[PDB]
């Protein structure tokens, strides 16, 4: 009775089988994130939010937002074989882009989707995100996967994140109060962060032909591999501190695609520019690897890339002394000032 | 200036501006409520929370992050997306919908091969249509160009339903007992669950063109049919629960069809039968099971078969419930069966 047919097909979202380590590896790293907030909820990575602690303080509180993917990062990890740090990739690629607007982020959801993967490198993934959601605060209540070896190409993965977070109305950072003569303040990047991918994975093992075990001057024995993969910084947990200790930040932008000319616009009130001095901050060694290598011109690499700086933050100048004390415990990214504002209109690196 | 001479482009139209992209942003601002915040550009929207604080004792956030399956190669050898923006929508909202929460936000990402403006303009559309009908607001969403991990023309999407429900009200099938009843709402076809095995049935066993039909499929092409949107059950659930039917448990019938998602919802230990002649199995599961053979189990394992909602409760909440889905003419209210201390499902 109750015969099957014999036929090829599954699911998209069937699930890894009962009894491998790697499911209830997850599920306590995942256990990890959660706040005396979370509830139960639906499926095996399925918890509930509680709101009412977050909300007692805030009289109109406001939700905001964010959904983001990795990118071609991905490819270079697969190459690699190395996974440890493209979930907290992901969860920064989502998170610092609602942090700007003040916003406390409070929960996390994600999705993968391949053609196969092998559940130890889900277990990674999973790990990844978890420990950036843990540092912060924000519970990670919910999660799906796909497997669609007729929508994916053999080996490739698309990672996708989902944030939520609070901010009172009055207390929204949007850049209005920006005026001439304000700061630009920079948090260092890491490095590529999540962007520009496609060309360094092309540029070192494609047209240069290394491995991803070889070194460069630059890197003073590193391998590029390490130096590629190194994770997207989260700025949550800084940024905090700063607005909990009362620094006036009046707009900040994460610096993604297309450097500090397509990101900074964004914040600035109609009319202002702003002037970055390329020379104040450092250029992380991989940066001067790609341009030396490829014969790159400076105007062009600050065009796509982030040459170093992952966040922007404006305010006035006297702002600094605080900043520069509250920065000194987070050390994972360095505080540099690095720019002002002006009556341009356009964003200019000099 | 002067006559007989070429006009460099005279024979070539180029359209100027972002046209699709500016019907897509139409559409999703029909989806705002009065509680969006807007003025922040390319961000996306803001959601203020003022109005859900007012009327809730413990409010709960509750959100799910769903795709819909491999229905999108349907979508994409049909050349047809309004419909599949709609599944996006149902297939995550109705996995909150179970709980009793309220849906209020949606977020959307979408990932092509490449990336048609045109393609991306209905899918919009279709999510926003899900959106506008039952007071969720489209706040934001995120594209992706990735043309070396995808297969030639194809997608992948990912939508994120974000609801409320009073910590009280959360409906979680705990209060389910031996001799409580099944009712079903009507599915309008797979939904977003199957299409392996129906593209494996009708393209490969069968060897159809979408194009096809078979008289049981009513004048519609399979691919039509195939394609029909997942129902959204936010409006009639809503509809019940506020006016006072005693919902137990509900089961949104996806992967694993009645078989996996009932068992879900029962409390350990417990039960249930199912009349399956009680309801109506649309012409799309008798035709597959015709050009496969496919035994009975074969086909509950993966097919909604005709109901895509369940909802468990006593008997005496049927008269109000069959008196208010009169006016929800998309999806149809049926018995179906009941509660037992079997511990598994029967089928009957
Ligand atoms: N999948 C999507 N659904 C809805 N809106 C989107 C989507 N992708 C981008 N947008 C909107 O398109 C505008 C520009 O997006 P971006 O290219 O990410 O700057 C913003 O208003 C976004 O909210």
């Amino acid at each position: 009775s109750n015969a099957m047919a014999g036929l090829k097909y599954e699911d998209a979202g069937v699930n890894i089988e009962a009894g491998n380590q790697a499911v209830e590896r997850m599920k306590q790293h995942v256990k990890k994130t959660f706040t005396q907030d979370v509830l139960t909820g639906l499926g095996s990575f399925g918890s509930l939010y509680s709101l009412k602690n977050i909300i007692n303080n805030y009289d109109d509180p406001v939700l905001v937002q964010s959904i983001d993917g990795v990118g071609t990062k991905t490819k270079v990890a697969v190459m690699c074989g190395k996974f440890e740090n493209l979930g907290y990739d992901l969860f920064s690629a989502a998170t610092n882009d609602i942090v700007v607007m003040g916003a406390k982020p409070i929960t996390f959801l994600d999705y993968v989707a391949h053609d196969k993967l092998d559940p130890a490198i889900m277990e990674e993934l999973v790990k990844g995100m978890s420990k950036a959601c843990a540092e912060c605060g924000v519970s990670l209540v919910g999660g799906e996967t796909a497997e669609m070896p007729g929508v994916y190409q053999a080996g490739e993965i698309d990672m996708v994140g989902v944030i939520t977070g609070i901010v009172d109305r009055k207390r929204i950072i949007n850049g209005e109060n920006i005026k001439e003569g304000d700061i630009v303040f920079g948090l260092s990047s890491s490095g590529l962060h999540t962007n520009g991918y496609s060309f360094a994975r092309k540029l070192f093992f494609d047209v240069a032909g290394n491995k991803h075990t070889d070194t460069y001057p630059e890197l003073e024995g590193k391998t590029i591999g390490d130096v590629l993969l190194e994770p997207h910084i989260n700025y949550t947990n800084i940024i905090h501190d700063f607005l909990d200790n009362g620094v006036d930040i009046k707009g900040m932008a994460h610096i993604t695609g297309g450097g500090f000319i397509e990101n900074i616009p964004r914040v600035l009130p109609q009319g202002l520019g702003a002037q970055i001095d390329k020379d104040s901050f450092a250029t992380p060694a991989i940066f001067k690897l790609m341009q030396r290598i490829g014969d790159i011109s400076e105007f062009e690499m600050y065009r796509s890339f982030n040459m170093g700086i992952g966040m922007t933050i404006i305010a006035s100048q006297d702002q600094f002394d605080k900043m520069q004390e509250l920065a000194k415990k987070h050390t994972n990214t360095k505080l540099y000032q690095i720019g002002k504002i002006t009556n341009s209109g356009k964003v200019e690196i000099i």
